[PDB]
RNA sequence: GUUGAAACAGGGUCAGCUUGCCGUAGGUGGCAUCGCCCUCGUC
């Protein structure tokens, strides 16, 4: 029951209203976040941090599902509307050149076949004319604070339209729509059951998802590779017959647990906590209020469902953690 | 005779380079074994 329960626990987070991931979305934190208009135009370089003592991504926004890069030809990927600070205006002060070019060739390409796929909408024609203007790219650079997102890498970038300043490019209904049905009917032909923690049909998850909190990098939770860590020759991703249905929906339960008010690390090891709601334990994630009160007592209503306290490595998650008492 | 196969916790590194328990000091200023008794009480 390693993910059937956290499936189930996500069908029970999902149905709560309460911040969290859907069909192919992810929250992410994105740190400096571009505004402009209807057209293009860069207008505002705006930046949502200063949190902890340390100078987070940002805020949490819910843009969709990264499908995954990290590789040679990363650039081939193209991800919907977020993605690194190369794939907006091809800026790169240790990538370099060329590699990062094409990077924001591919992230125009992206941006302009969804705009032909889904036209009338006053949001992917900004972001898509925005990266065919060959102006205000080079004005982004010349922006209030710019300087301060070159020192700190990694920085995330999205777009917000005008006469909204609350909901990103990737919020209004309608690309919400599309992102659903990539989930559903484009990721939904290839190999058949049977299904790992569901038991029913779903595609077999190719290339598992990474999650982001446990390690530096977004570090996937179960993902085989190499070549030994095959069951019968199934090469990559099928060893375990996980569904798409799935696979998203334990990275995202993942991702969330990994950067909500649950997120507590002992020593060099993340030890989440939650919980069935039928969450609020207030024992396990009690552990970092204020000055370490006296929350313990009895009152006959103590839930159950486990904990998984993994820990970070190089790019993979260790479990350690397996109790249901 | 068609069934978990492959796994190293390791490659390896002086806990010391070192440090006076010491300058510090009267067991003493001071007190009768005595105030007392036949080895014959016998021969």
């Amino acid at each position: 029951m390693i993910l059937h329960a956290l499936t189930q626990y996500y069908q029970r987070k999902a149905e709560s209203d309460g911040g969290i991931a859907q069909e192919g979305f992810e929250n992410k934190e994105i740190p400096f976040i571009i505004v402009i208009d209807k057209q293009g135009n860069f207008i505002q370089l705006e930046d949502t941090r200063e949190l902890k003592v340390k100078k987070k991504v940002g805020r949490t926004f819910l843009v969709p599902k990264g499908l995954g890069r990290s590789g040679s030809k990363s650039y081939e990927v193209s991800n919907l509307l977020w993605d690194h600070y190369g794939y907006v205006l091809a800026y790169a002060g240790e990538k370099g050149q060329e590699q990062a070019d094409k990077q924001h060739a591919s992230f125009t390409a992206k941006v302009n076949e969804l705009k032909q796929a889904l036209p009338d909408d006053a949001g992917v024609t900004a972001v898509a004319a925005f990266l065919s203007s060959a102006e205000e790219k080079s004005k982004v650079m010349q922006a209030a604070n710019w300087a301060e997102c070159a020192k700190v890498k990694g920085c995330n970038l999205s777009f917000r339209l005008v006469d909204e300043a609350v909901d990103l490019v990737c919020q209004s209904k309608a690309v919400r729509e599309y992102v659903s049905q990539a989930n559903q009917t484009q990721s939904d032909n290839a190999q058949k059951g049977i299904c790992l923690v569901t038991g029913k049909a779903a595609p077999i998850a190719r290339l598992h998802n990474a999650v982001k909190g446990v390690n530096a990098k977004p570090a996937p939770f179960a993902s085989v590779n190499l070549s030994a860590f095959e069951s019968y020759g199934k090469e990559q991703g099928f060893a375990f017959p996980i569904g798409e249905q799935a696979m998203f929906e334990y990275t995202t339960a993942l991702n969330t647990l990994l950067a909500g008010e649950n997120r507590f690390r002992i020593g060099d090891v993340t030890t989440v906590c939650w919980g069935a709601k039928r969450a609020h334990i207030d024992a396990v994630k009690a552990l970092y209020k204020s000055l370490y009160n006296g929350q313990y007592c009895k009152p006959d209503g103590e839930d159950k469902f486990y904990l998984l306290g993994l820990s970070p490595n190089s790019a993979r998650i260790v479990v350690r953690f397996w109790h249901e008492t």
